[PDB]
């Protein structure tokens, strides 16, 4: 009904960030008033400009003076922009409020029924499914989505319905900021732990997160994953309402995964449903336009996530019919010729080793369907120190594809380690490989190796996405 009083004047420090710009595209539609600052201007400043929001280029003391009677609220992300920042300074220098961007989305989901997709990996797909899936079914939610991605899959919307679905963010502790009424959490691995220095606090986050469900509510969660069911069993003995979800039977499963299979047009699965959810028909047929296994589990997430507020689970499995996957999630870059023998190329963001297994066995499993097609991948490792822990399970996993192409670490601001680099995960590799440092010298060479019908992968969290286009190019001046 109203913006509480500290969110009536926001100024935003790195508006430019696609989740900032969703919550200042947010703020606007509610009658917020909003001023903001940005390192570079871009496409989401020029919008943002066009709604009404006063933005400076460049962070500086005096863009404070823009809103006014002065700002209510400074909003930051602790992430990106450092402490030291100007306008932080003067922020506190003049005494007013300074937040991160969890406490406004929290106020922004106030008396809304929210529906929070969280964990370690999968969030930003489940979100979407379920936002798919809800506008199917005729709703108008609000919602916030992405972050597990980078800016890929990042948007939001101010909507009429009463419902809020958003995608809550485990690597920073942003989790304990929100209030759900339905939590969804895809799994919980020995990852993200760099804010937590430990996996017993990182797993403890999610534990706080399940006591702060609202009395009543509903805690979705995917069994499958060990800490997933751990955390069921922890959030059953709490006295939580807890659907799980996975593939093993039980009489305490909410939905069950009884198969999958990919064909030609795209995959099905057979799952059955809890009693007490929908109808006594058994057995469920849910099909899905994305390739692999593992999205059949997040959509039996979003599905039950649906059913909590009240969506017909045969309506539901509709409007997940038609969810079409978001932006480097095995997102078809391009196709190079025509049929069985056409080379296809693919864009990906896994950089966990259980991410990276799924992505391939996904890709073979779509290789299956045609006529002897090669699995090639294009893996690049994101972390220095991930690299060093993890690079023989990195390796184990690429071991799936056919071949292997390894470029060097991206680094991604964290300080380079001596002895670590691509080939770190390189020598853990049993199949064809090739180290490809030299960034530019990769799209040539994978157009070299492939022959037709190859499914190609680019890999990685970093720059490896822009590989995707340079590859087809290099492919299609090889068409001679
Ligand atoms: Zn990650």
């Amino acid at each position: 009904e109203q913006l509480p009083p500290d969110l009536r004047r926001v100024h935003m420090v790195g508006i430019g960030g696609a989740g900032m710009s969703g919550i200042a595209r947010i703020l606007l539609d509610r009658g917020g008033l909003v001023s903001g600052s940005d390192a570079k201007e871009s496409r989401g400043v020029h919008a943002l400009r066009a709604r009404g929001a006063l933005i400076r280029i460049g962070h500086d003391a005096s863009s404070l003076d823009l809103l006014p009677g002065g700002a209510t609220a400074v909003v930051t992300t602790h992430a990106a922009i450092p402490k030291t920042n100007p306008e932080l300074v003067e922020a506190r220098r003049r005494g007013i409020p300074v937040v991160l961007r969890p406490a406004v989305l929290a106020k922004l989901m106030a008396g809304r029924t929210t529906l929070m997709v969280t964990g370690t990996h999968g969030k930003t797909t489940t979100t979407s499914m379920l936002i798919v899936a809800l506008q199917h079914c005729g709703l108008d939610p609000s919602f916030a989505v992405g972050g597990e991605l980078g800016e890929a899959g990042t948007n939001a919307h101010h909507g009429s319905g009463d419902c809020f679905v958003a995608e809550a963010d485990e690597s920073d502790g942003s989790l304990l900021q929100y209030t759900p009424h339905v939590a969804v959490i895809t799994n919980i691995e020995s990852d993200h732990l760099d804010f937590y220095g430990s996996v017993e606090a990182y797993v403890a986050v999610f534990d706080s997160f399940v006591e702060r469900i609202v009395p009543g509510g509903a805690l979705v969660v995917c069994t499958d994953d060990p800490g997933g069911a751990a955390l069921a069993q922890r959030a059953t003995e709490l006295g939580i309402r807890v659907l799980r979800y996975g593939s093993v039977p039980g009489e305490t499963m909410a939905a069950t995964l009884v198969s999958w299979q990919q064909q030609g047009v795209g995959a099905v699965a057979h799952i059955r449903l809890a009693s007490e959810l929908a109808t006594a028909q058994g057995p469920r047929v849910m099909r899905l336009s994305v390739p692999g296994r593992h999205m059949a589990l997040n959509a039996l997430g979003a599905l039950l996530a649906a059913v909590q507020i009240g969506a017909p689970a045969d309506e539901v499995l509709d409007g997940l019919a038609g969810f079409e996957g978001v932006r480097r999630r095995f997102e078809l870059v391009g196709t190079c010729g025509v049929g069985k023998a056409s080379v296809r190329v693919f864009d990906d963001y896994a950089h966990h080793p259980t991410e990276i297994s799924a992505t391939l066995a996904a890709a073979r499993m779509v290789l299956e369907q045609g006529d002897g097609g090669r699995c090639m991948v294009v893996f690049q490792p994101h972390l220095y120190s991930r690299t060093k822990a993890f690079a023989a399970e990195f390796g184990r996993a690429l071991n799936a594809a056919d071949e292997v192409f390894v470029l060097d670490v991206y680094g991604a601001r964290e300080q380079p380690l001596a002895g670590v680099s691509g080939a770190s995960v390189a020598e853990h590799v049993t199949v064809p490989m090739r180290y490809v440092p030299d960034f530019s010298a990769v799209a040539q060479q994978v157009a070299a190796a492939a022959s037709p019908g190859d499914v190609i992968v680019t890999m990685g969290a970093g720059d490896v996405t822009l590989l995707g286009p340079e590859i087809l190019t290099a492919l299609r001046v090889r068409a001679n």
